[PDB]
């Protein structure tokens, strides 16, 4: 498989301006006719090269003339001797039912649907499958009426007919030119929830949400979230929907979460269907986030698209930032920021220190589906958020307006977006552009000094980014470094220098730089990198007391949580080194007191308390260490949880009882009380056994929603309580026929701390609700074991690696995209001790010798073995 390079981008030799598609649909053999109006921009002797994969060509005509000047090659139809303008007509066959990879046109249960991003359209017909080619589509679909009474494609329904033999057809027309990755087609039988939204200028938009028959009762929340998304985009960005219908289809067999096809989003039903007894608060909030994200793509993705795939972050960073601002405006900003930062420090940082590290705008790519990554998305969004921090809201919105003004209707690059922000705001972003082309996480070291004679505080800040596997050369970045200085009463000390106020967002642009502040009338406690104002690691020598003081006084809730994380980091590292020497947990009394203070503070927002009482996950704990000891980390997390359960037992039970709510509401204050209550329950599960067992079975049996029941069932598994098997068996008996609900149970099984967890997980491959043909089930059972049970996955006898090797041997042929999500834990081998490295290397050598090794796995395995 061959690498492609961003520096090789060239404008295409041919454009397509319009395409008329006819699908004669059938699950075994679908016939596709594609009539394209084309224009040659390059030399008369450059042929038209169309991408195509697994297509059976039936005919080629140019202006209606059967064409003899063509040939098929590896992945392409190359057509010569073309005039300057012509109609290309292609007829080809494909086979949806054989498509197990779920790319192109495939079968989802009884429905047919598509996935074309990034490069799936070439699995449907020969085309210029690249996002700088934009064309007006019209799509005519012909199918069996009893099996496919709904026939959907992008845009408006412009024609319909009946035929003999029980067939019918529908034609669709989408007036906006689109690159073909945004093409969609859905055929099948659905219940439809219909509603309307009226934009602020008075366009009425029909909203339609297609779900499997019998599922209409799980649809209103997605519909509500959609209207909330459309309203928010109007109020915050000034953006209205641009068409008359908005369709969403929920399908069960989907690889990528959800997809922004113009006017016809396709969603994994995991991000549509919610009922209070099947879905948790976190499901509700993810449904809202993903409905928003795909809706926000309508502008940042669809009206302005990507010139080439290396520009994926242009739409993803910007749309993730938009879905974050959305969730944050509607819910708790601090809680959102906190969870986004946990993802950054615990999952994205690890990727940026792995063999797959890449800049948010990659330079080289073998399989473009490997690059739907935490880096492109989440670090991409941190990059957009730093532009926001540097510009302020008003300038940022002006940049947005300029970007759409210059680029509405075409494919753009990241550099174009930066340039629009720079021109509209007058803030210079040429050094800042380096965040697009450099990978790895910067490390920012802060030293400080307080001068009592001059009342001056001096920060000496330095940065460097260690080399990564992909780039030997690294340079300083333009790092926005926000600070606050606190006096002894907890009040903010005004930042100033030489009689002039100073912006508290410092511009750290050099390897090393000093900043001096005047009129600092008391020795300050600093809050550093506030609101995680750049995605960097902070190295600063805090005292425990500086941290507990920030916990008590910092102005922003994010800083309070974050001071608590640095407080815990020190003791997490101490206790991991202790675990390696055979020693028990050691924690000073004053740290346990700081969390007691949080439990009993009556003014603190419960949402904030809940987050401070949620320990760093094993993945965030892993980023504290050069070499990861996954067993020590897991046992330490447990023991820390037992220690605080013991020390704070009375406080925990009291706060748990005070936050009891008899009504269930999907409302931010209620969610917050419920999160705090279940964070308490989790500790209680780890205290005295008998009481634990009682609290937990009791919550499980009395819960009136899946949030409270799952938190119980989950604490029973984690703490291996006596009632565990009985509760687990009840959930199976009640929920087995429901895949989305069972996913939560597979997750608990996969991440259990029980000694025989691998054995159970292997037995679950045979379970009535598991199947290898469904990505959601594969991820819930196998991916959760490999990626979320690191203690068991990295068992010393290497049984975890062998297991993943068997599964990936199946998946490499069945569904390479899912194979490639699942291999990720094995490609981190260099973070582990020599003996685990050697087995992981052996497992990767084994996969490397597979017969038809997919490009997706090939790219990752060779970077890992390098
Ligand atoms: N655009 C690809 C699909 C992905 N889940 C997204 O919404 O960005
Ligand atoms: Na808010
Ligand atoms: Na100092
Ligand atoms: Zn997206």
């Amino acid at each position: 498989p061959q690498a492609k390079y961003r520096h090789d981008y060239r404008a295409p030799d041919y454009q397509i301006t319009d395409i008329d598609l006819t699908f004669d649909l059938d699950a075994q053999k679908t016939v596709v006719t594609a009539v394209s109006q084309a224009v040659r921009h390059g030399a008369s002797d450059a042929p038209l090269r169309l991408n195509g994969e697994d297509l059976k060509l039936v005919s080629v005509h140019i202006n209606d003339e059967p064409w003899t000047a063509w040939k098929e090659e590896e992945g392409a139809l190359v057509i010569s001797n073309l005039p300057e303008r012509f109609t290309l007509k292609i007829i080809n066959e494909i086979s949806p039912a054989a498509n197990t990879a779920l790319e192109g046109l495939y079968q989802s249960g009884d429905a047919l649907c598509t996935q074309c991003e990034a490069e799936g359209f070439r699995h449907i017909t020969y085309y210029l499958d690249r996002p700088d080619v934009l064309a007006r589509f019209t799509t005519k679909i012909i199918a069996d009426k009893i099996k496919y009474p709904f026939l959907l494609s992008n845009g408006n329904r412009v024609a319909q007919g009946e035929l003999e033999n029980g067939r019918h057809w529908v034609q669709w027309q989408d007036p906006f030119p689109k690159p073909c990755y945004l093409f969609a087609l859905v055929a099948g039988d659905f219940d439809v929830l219909r509603d309307t939204f009226t934009t602020r200028s008075g366009r009425e938009v029909a909203l339609e949400l297609y779900v499997d028959r019998g599922n209409l009762d799980r649809a209103p929340w997605a519909m509500t979230s959609l209207k909330n998304s459309m309203k928010w985009d109007e109020e915050r960005f000034g953006l209205e929907y641009d068409l008359d219908i908005y369709m969403i289809v929920a399908v069960d067999f989907f690889n990528m979460g959800a997809m922004e096809n113009k006017g016809l989003n396709i969603f994994n039903s995991k991000y549509v269907l919610a009922r209070t007894d099947t879905a948790t608060d976190k499901d509700y909030l993810d449904i809202e986030r993903v409905i928003g994200h795909e809706y926000f793509h309508n502008w940042t993705g669809n009206r302005v698209t990507c010139r080439d795939w290396f520009q994926l972050s242009l739409k993803e960073g910007l749309t993730v930032f938009r879905d974050q601002e959305f969730s944050s405006d509607l819910g708790s900003r601090a809680v959102n920021r906190i969870n986004n930062v946990r993802t950054m420090r615990g999952l994205q940082f690890a990727e940026d220190a792995s063999p797959m590290a890449h800049p948010i705008r990659p330079d080289m790519v073998i399989e473009m589906n490997n690059f739907y990554t935490l880096t492109v998305y989440e670090k991409g969004a941190e990059v957009i958020r730093m532009i926001h921090t540097l510009l302020g809201e008003e300038n940022f919105q002006k940049g947005m307006q300029l970007y759409f003004e210059r680029h509405d209707g075409s494919a753009a690059t990241c550099d174009d977006f930066v340039q629009a922000m720079e021109d509209a705001s007058n803030v210079d972003l040429s050094h800042f552009r380096r965040w697009y082309s450099q990978s790895g996480t910067p490390i920012v070291t802060v030293k400080d000094d307080y001068n009592p004679e001059t009342e001056q505080y001096t920060l000496t800040i330095s940065q460097r980014t260690p080399a990564t596997p992909d780039q030997a050369e690294k340079q300083p970045l333009h790092i926005p470094f926000a600070i606050e200085l606190y006096d002894n009463e907890g009040k903010v000390i005004p930042l100033q220098k030489g009689g002039h106020p100073v912006n508290s967002v410092l511009n750290v642009t050099q390897a090393e730089q000093t900043f001096v502040f005047d009129n600092v009338y008391f020795q300050p406690v600093p809050a550093l990198l506030c609101e995680f104002s750049a995605p960097v690691k902070l190295e600063y020598k805090w005292s425990d007391q500086q941290l507990t003081f920030l916990m008590r006084h910092a102005r922003n809730d994010f800083s309070r949580w974050d001071a608590a994380q640095s407080l815990l980091a020190t003791y997490i590292k101490l206790n991991v080194a202790r675990h390696q020497q055979g020693q028990p947990l050691s924690l000073p009394v004053h740290v346990a007191d700081a969390f007691r203070a949080v439990l009993l503070d009556e003014k603190i927002d419960p949402a904030l308390a809940a987050e401070i009482l949620t320990l760093p996950s094993v993945n965030e704990m892993a980023e504290l260490f050069d070499i990861i000891d996954p067993i020590a980390i897991a046992e330490v997390r447990e023991a820390l949880t037992r220690t605080l359960a013991t020390e704070l037992a009375d406080e925990l039970l009291a706060i748990y009882n005070a936050n009891y709510q008899s009504e269930y509401r999907v409302e931010h204050e209620d969610i917050a009380k419920r999160t705090l209550r279940n964070a308490c329950l989790r500790f209680l599960a780890f205290g005295e056994t008998h009481l634990a067992d009682v609290l937990v079975s009791k919550q499980f049996h009395e819960a009136n929603n899946m949030t409270d029941a799952l938190a119980a069932l989950s604490a029973a598994v984690a703490a291996q309580l006596p009632c565990r098997d009985a509760l687990m068996q009840e959930y199976d008996d009640k929920w087995h026929q429901n895949g989305l609900v069972m996913d939560k149970w597979f997750i608990l099984q996969a991440t259990s701390p029980a000694a025989n967890v691998l054995e159970t997980v292997r037995g679950l491959l045979q379970h009535r609700s598991f199947t290898m043909s469904n990505p959601n089930r594969i991820r819930s059972l196998i991916g959760a074991f490999a990626g979320s049970n690191p203690a068991a996955f990295h068992a010393e006898d290497g049984s975890g690696y062998l297991f993943l090797v068997e599964m990936l041997t199946d998946l490499n042929s069945r569904n390479p995209q899912v194979a490639s999500r699942l291999i990720e834990p094995l490609i981190r081998l260099k973070r582990y001790d020599a003996k685990r490295q050697e087995k992981m290397r052996a497992a990767l050598e084994q996969l490397k010798g597979l017969e038809n090794l997919s490009g997706d796995l090939y790219e990752k395995i060779t970077k890992a073995l390098a």
